């Protein structure tokens, strides 16, 4: 599925993102932006340490999702990278909560840091009813 940009908006409020662990809403908006373009079955494969992103947040699977085929690698979120492909983000975004537990918080993707960081965000969200 691909999200419209209010309708993400909508749903990541409910969800209960705003806000969580000092992340506002406009970041969760700005990081699935760059990261998807708001699409849940958004794959990407790392040939250099053959590793697979999966989903709207674009989670690596050496760390957070277990596919089977990335050597070396933990399992964090304990599901399966498949659950981060599906139309219902409610996986995806319990996964995504329990990456910005670890201290590096946001900064975990470095697409945040490049086009999200010390930027006006208001943007995401502006017109959304959030
Ligand atoms: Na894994």
């Amino acid at each position: 599925k691909v999200f419209e940009r209010c309708e993400l908006a909508r749903t990541l409020k409910r969800l209960g993102m705003d806000g969580y662990r000092g992340i506002s809403l406009a970041n969760w908006m700005c990081l699935a932006k760059w990261e998807s373009g708001y699409n849940t079955r958004a794959t990407n494969y790392n040939a250099g340490d053959r590793s697979t992103d999966y989903g709207i947040f674009q989670v690596n699977s050496r760390y957070w999702c277990n596919d089977g085929k990335t050597p070396g690698a933990v399992n964090a979120c304990h599901l399966s990278c498949s659950a981060l492909l599906q139309d219902n983000i409610a996986d995806a975004v319990a996964c995504a909560k329990r990456v910005v537990r670890d201290p590096q918080g946001i900064r975990a993707w470095v697409a945040w840091r490049n086009r999200c960081q010390n930027r006006d965000v208001r943007q995401y969200v502006q017109g959304c009813g959030v």
